[PDB]
């Protein structure tokens, strides 16, 4: 009965195609759990027991929980998570139209492994601004439907296929979403037109520019023969997202909780105008963030039994092993020894597993941090492989760290 | 309401994992329509209006139409295609223990495509061979359950992915199916056998072998904008036996009707010994096959717009255009201006649309055959794409070829 | 030491050096057991309790046991073997003289290893066509004495030898067989005369053509510390038909058994037509066969200690571990889940080891078929290694085989 936070993960994943959707259904289940929208533009009365959220672009969210003392006297408990994932994105003026068929130009929305995205039942979502009224409005669409293939070649015409190749991004991945009679006109922006209307019946003047991307219609699931796994698109960092809203939900105490998920990972100012807006002007924010952490939750690479020589020996992290501490020397504001130390402490304390991981050594706010993540593979599929264990061992250990209230 | 030949093509899909499981699919079908199961060790007793099939190592089947005049007089309607189709199969020693998982070891059944099988949700279904009672005995299993899956390498370990790598099928193909503790021992057979008890309830003494294959467990659909297309594993070529079998079960007239769907058409005795069957010795064979003809029907190859130069400009089959005259000059016994014209008409006589197709040229029972096919592509993919309108086509002209008293 | 026991198969080999010494020897056991030689050119009478043997090229052989019941009710228990070997012939115009030498231009017949061939002491046999009082006629012959070296170059005219080279079969294959006075004449069809004198009293009037290859003087032998392996030429595959015919002659029961030794399997009609040939017409011959299994025997390949990557880690047979069920799922009538687990049973039943193989996956009649072999090393060079053990063990199985009254 971690089978319900594997539920939950899976219905928030369907949930949340584009980082659009990742952010709108967080925004449901906080309001649900009685956080308040504070608006950015607005002057902001907070207090002591409060419980809000702040969105920015409608594709990032910072979800806030005020303790009893003040983040000046008891520092912010932040958990960090992303809300994108990389994935294939609508051009501009994306219409092709080439042996009787319509496709759409795709560009490579972070680093993205091709071949996968090939020969899966595909479907198309984000956002459409647009005109109507004689005012500018944006809306999120989702057609849901399977509508778009990108299908390999037949191994008969490319016999080589997999000895491998430079597989050409702006050649090889537009997606084919229908057949054009000799020659019908292709107006892409008339069809959001009409999924506008059939989706929230709007009539917009004219369609001006979208942010739209293509997801897998298959939804994620539990695997193996004993359930040991779940494979599905967007765990990065989609399970962290979900991991840290449970964990933000739930947490005992009465401490100072952030959770911060940012657009864009894949591709700072935010969480800082927002966390100074919780704090007198001078000292205050630089003595708050002295006593605070972030616990940066982003999916760490389990060590692959096909693949095993591609992770150094003694740091092969294992699926439902455990929350994984992720270690990088050359880095600043990433776990040290304190962070560290900490984290495996409460992890500890909770008998929770937890392990370590760094490279084969062949291959701003000041906050102090702690870099962890849930082992995976396959890491920027479109269907990547996450322990089914793993997800409640990570509620546990982040609920223990917001209602922790002494810090290093 | 080719919705409904489009309807049950998903079904047979889904109900054919494995040869053996088409095979045993068509039997029930041919048993509920009123054919009668021949068994090639008795002396067969067959008749005028008769309705017949056989089965070959249950995983190839013969369906037999007998009409009102013999084959001597009026030849044999024949159409052929397979049961079979490149695969993932699992090997007879094959538990691999590393790095805390259960995997097993494959073989690489016919010409597959390596890259689509990564990040699949698979199961496992085929034949298993084992002793009950002091006596042999065989039975078919099919899981169900996504039990295995072959994730890809993260990208971050693998940077170069997308500019291709020779994949290895010893090392990187082997499918997880589960963890084990150190150090349980794995026993595939016993799987096995908690399967046959799970499944038909038997209890066998010992399980010997198995010929057992993994498969795709998303089932085949409907895609498109405005459903042009239709997904699947096994299109090649579980889609021509279920047209086969269709316009066979529906055909007018009383001609001589055979439908022949082999196992290993993928890696000639088998028809030709049931046609010898059902005729008298001597010249009648010879005879009768000289006023036969077979359309063998095995996809073809849509021109692709992502990969327009692969066809012949001259010679791109559309999706939804109906099906293609396979044309290669270097066969014998394949189609022929006689042949092919033949089939040609029988098209335009059916109001059914009909292309042509030839390769790139830089790239026995004694029957006149066509070699015909529905456009696809993906060929040997874990998921092909086949026009939604195609089936009906096809299913229509061999109805037609099926009832035609006349052959050239 | 002892022990040995191979002794029957040390002479085999040693009666054995072509394909048509081998028919010969067999046909001589077959005969001194009572069975009959049948003429492919006269009608046959045969009966329940006969023993028959037929061959064709003199280089082929069946040999038939009919049994109490007829091939109708109770099947053929076949046995395949072949009686060929790769090895090197002389060409038909093949006198080469330089340097003071006579040598013999020669034919690579078979994939065989070039660079064990060198520095052996060999000799030269095989057919001979000539013409004699005024009809055509074939002897074998055999010149047994060390006649003929292939040497090596020196290393020290070489000295990359180690390094490898690709030996050139044109330049590098021709055998020393003599030395020419200047400028003797050399007539190699004038040595084959003598030759025929020598061994059969006959003087050829003109010596037309022949078919002779080169082969080891060195006779098979019983190698090793503990005698635990057998050291041969030609163990591909008479090492089989030494067993199928062991087993042949001693089994017991009275089923219908066959044993089939082909030529030309180093790259079907002989056996069908045989076949046929002890049945009825009509329906008889694919009911019979039906019942029917073919226990297809070739030597398979042991993991070797010095090259161990080039096998499966989990599918190395052991030399001296038993006959080896060998399984490629990429062909039709090769083993299934069926043959091999009635084979596997047999053994188990037999108290006779057996084991499984297939390949690393990076590397007719329509009858029932199971592929198997003993396994050993360096196939195709001019000595080969199999087990000591193991032609017992296989002809223990294949005489359980033929008595084996229950078929699948
Ligand atoms: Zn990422
Ligand atoms: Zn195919
Ligand atoms: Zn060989």
């Amino acid at each position: 009965m971690r089978a319900e936070l594997n539920q939950g993960l899976i219905d928030f994943l369907k949930a949340s195609p584009t980082p659009f959707h990742a952010t709108a259904s967080l925004a449901r289940r906080l309001e649900a759990a009685g956080y308040r929208r504070l608006d950015e533009r607005d002057a902001w009365h907070t207090e002591t027991g409060g419980r809000y959220y702040v969105t920015r672009n409608d594709s990032s969210l910072i979800a806030i929980r005020l303790g009893r003392r003040s983040p000046l006297e008891s520092g912010f408990r932040l958990v960090g998570a992303a809300t994108d994932s990389p994935c294939l994105r609508v051009k501009p003026n994306p219409e092709i139209a080439r042996n009787g068929f319509l496709q759409l130009g795709v560009e490579v929305y972070g680093g993205a492994l091709f071949a996968p995205w090939f020969d899966r039942d595909l479907s198309l979502a984000g956002r459409v601004t647009f005109r109507a009224n004689g005012k500018l409005e944006s809306r999120l669409v989702d057609f849901r439907k399977a509508i778009a293939v990108i299908p390999n070649l037949a191994i008969h015409l490319n016999r080589a296929a997999n000895e491998g190749w430079p597989i050409n991004a702006q050649n090889e991945l537009p997606p084919i979403i229908a057949q054009l009679a000799p020659g019908e006109a292709a107006d892409f922006r008339l069809l959001l037109d009409e999924q506008l209307l059939r989706e929230h019946g709007i009539t917009a003047d004219v369609v001006l520019d979208y942010e739209l991307s293509f997801y897998d219609t298959q939804s994620a699931a539990v695997v193996g023969l004993n359930d040991e796994f779940i494979a599905g698109a967007r765990l990065d960092n989609l399970l962290s997202c979900h991991a840290g809203l449970e964990a933000l939900l739930n947490a005992e105490g009465d401490e100072n909780c952030i959770l911060v998920c940012t657009d864009h990972e894949e591709v700072g100012p935010f969480l800082e105008q927002v966390l100074r807006r919780l704090l007198p002007e001078g000292d205050a924010f630089s003595r708050a963030i002295q006593r605070s952490l972030l616990v940066s939750a982003d999916n760490a690479h389990g060590v692959h039994p096909n693949y095993a020589d591609r992770h150094d020996a003694n740091h092969g992290p294992a699926l439902n092993g455990g929350p994984v501490i992720k270690i990088n020397s050359n880095q600043r504001y990433a776990t040290n020894s304190e962070t560290a130390g900490f984290f495996r402490h409460l992890c500890q304390d909770s008998e929770v597993p937890v392990q370590s991981f760094v490279t084969r050594s062949d291959m701003q706010v000041g906050v102090r941090t702690v870099d962890i993540g849930l082992p995976t593979f396959a890491m920027h599929s479109i269907r990547e492989l996450a322990g089914s264990h793993d997800l409640a061992h990570l509620v546990k250990v982040l609920g223990a760290f917001y209602a922790s209230s002494e810090l290093p």
